[PDB]
């Protein structure tokens, strides 16, 4: 939020071809990365050095954002793309939905989708039709980063309440190209 | 190709300092890169998740574009720059061409210029003055990963004609740009 | 084969803990290592640079051999074992079957082993119980490689005949450790 | 422990040169690895595949062990050995104690000695006298690791204690070496 | 400087947020990267392959420049900026200084601006200061590393006059950014 | 040089299986790894963490050494090999001569062999009969490195003499296997 004294790229990539089905994420963050978090200054188009990661715990998924959409809590639609190899920072790929990981922190709501590439793009993951298909591993072990990366981060926490599905997962990005018009 | 209702960064590079004997090339997928492919959308100025090579083979050569050029089959000039360590995706580099490598695939011509750095910028590509002085292994590696890497893709297919010349590269490069002003 | 004039580590590991079912794998080759080919020198306990890949191509998937076990070919058994991330060169890893790769080369039966480690080591195989459950996409994969990463070695060639199950990669176990007492 | 029907490399290292002030550590887990866990098989002097660490958490500082020494809980005496880049898995390095980090787990006693290499090998840690010396953030991401890697094991878990000087660690050194010689 | 015939993104980021204290530094060469070296062509946002280093020596420090900056060499304000983990090339971040590395070749002054991000964004770093707290092994790697990294490109030379102090550096900023403006 | 009274793996592999002109290389540094110079012990079979390079400069070609060899210094020959990929730690590669690089340091005589695989085995370097067929760019990088990479190391100094063919590196290895012998 900027103030009224003040106030006197990446946004322009489309939240989606054909919303709230194909929807388009801008990584930030490639899974495996060393341990360094990225937000997009959507304004500046350009990655931004946010935080070295107190407990280095690295990103087991790749994590992006859908460009045009906002969320309640002042971020676009935030989003975990799971892909077979990393995706390359400030990279661009089309997706589809496979459901939510709702979670709460110090600052509110804080509920990140769960996304893949489209089959044709990528075929390994296909096979993922929706939330439940993920691996148990690899739910417990996204849901166990997301408690505990931000565990040396002064006044701040996490707390994870569960999965939710497409359904859950489309409705957010409905809301978020909603809200970002206004 | 957009049709006429809809249609109702990149782009601002030129194709080089003096053309067709000095061209600039941005690089889409560094050699040896994890087996993604990424293309670059002209329009936004970011790279995209193509493809996830289905036979996970990597390019064994760094792959880009000649920016403001039009070939026949829609793409810009496409570009294979060698170079001793990978470049960074989203790099641009001047460069001088040794020759194409002439290929066919199912939707048509599928020739690719064959370039190196210029001499001041990547003195260890300074003895490459033509394919010819291309080792050997490289090209045979180079045509095997044009002939392979597509094959289990469905419906595609690559075959290579073999190699041409400087005079025949920079006739790609000269046709390229008149074809991307109309 | 030392001939008479001349014959005048790895090799204390044992073949498996419960035969043919529970075995032990030493890593040669990591999945998606550069492409390199190492071969262990079972007398000397060492790992040898046998080969550059002509094709520059990687293994899909970790390439390591069983101790005390000896193929019609001369090799020990020959395993793929499949992991999340790659293992190291020179590790040895406690394993079980889910099949068999048939092929034959130029020189005879080049059939390879399918595995993955134990459940309680590696949770994230837990889900393979046969090669059937190993994903299509990565069978490909891994098919195409043998077929192709030969391609450009003079007077060699491969070809893959199709997949088998836990029943005949215990047989070439139970085989392998029977030939190598004699 | 071996029953006495079937009772019926490393181990030639020696502990240390000069006891307990100067020691040897053989590395196992590099620090900043692929989530794997990685335990020497002394008899065999190889490493094994032990763990894929369930929460995927690597280690953020060099882990391994000091040869010839036996510790209560069945393991030698292991050690973190902190340097600018992490060491190669199966190497040796001459180390000097900085302190312990007291742990315990579901097990019983878990303490884990910090040490760095001697200041003529390695410059960089030569400012680090004790424990007291590193730095906090990393001291908290070492505690945090710890007490989180093994969350997602089941029946697992590990608390820590805190940290104790060089005379703490030094006498888990004397005993451990005097535990292995019986 | 452009000739008056033909003159007929990085350019909107702000060089700081409260100058000179609080500056942008945008990353070109991330620490410890291949050793080619790339330069931000201001114009057109993107990164540029500016020389293979003849040594092959690697940048020790990441390497970066703060926008709307002219020093009097024509380039930007050029920045080293220390983190624990290589910052992402083509990446922002919020900087304070420590200090200057004076330096001149060949063309003239080089001086070169050492920098750590904010505490808040990076807690490893908190506790540098002053140049003074950088330590003494990094600071004569850096001044190694310019004394010889252009070793073998004809023509250049750099010589290192020393170390001064936050006051010099933020001389060196606030001068930058009043000559960027004329 | 172990003295009277305290003296009351790698050594069994042989020099080579055809000396001198065909020997085998047991490779301790590969090119471009982290800066990290480790040493073999022989007796021991394990590579040691010998030094933290002071001024961070890597090896531009892989390091190693052919066991049963004692040159003048106390080392054993020292191998300088070149590939196209760089090798692992402690694997063993048969190997041809290209020359020698003659040096000098501090303590006396510093000869390093050049080398490459047989071409069989690297058909990529089959093109280097000798010392003059490497690369200019590359031999003024590897002397630059043996010039400067000890140059923060108190007491040491390297001085390069020059060149030397394929004779001189056969006298080497000759006298080399001669001396381990007495």
């Amino acid at each position: 939020h900027m103030g009224t004294l003040e106030a006197q790229s990446f946004s322009n990539v489309p939240a989606g071809k054909d919303l709230p089905q194909d929807f388009n994420v801008i990584i930030e963050i490639p899974a495996q990365s060393e341990p360094v978090k990225y937000e997009a200054d959507k304004a500046l188009g350009l990655l931004v050095v946010d935080r070295f990661i107190g407990t280095g715990m690295r990103y087991p998924v790749n994590y992006g954002f859908i460009p045009q959409t906002l969320s309640g809590d002042g971020d676009p639609v935030d989003v975990l793309v799971i892909t077979p190899f990393p995706l390359l920072a400030g990279s661009v790929v089309r997706a589809r939905a496979l459901g939510m990981l709702k979670m709460t922190d110090e600052s509110g709501v804080d509920a990140k989708l769960v996304a893949v590439p489209h089959d044709k793009v990528c075929p390994m993951t296909a096979n993922l039709k929706s939330i439940d298909d993920v691996p148990a591993y690899l739910k417990d072990q996204i849901k166990h980063f997301f408690e505990q990366y931000k565990a040396l981060e002064k006044g701040k926490w996490v707390k994870v309440e569960g999965w939710d599905g497409i359904d859950a997962a489309h409705k957010e990005i409905t809301d978020g190209v909603a809200n970002f018009k206004k």
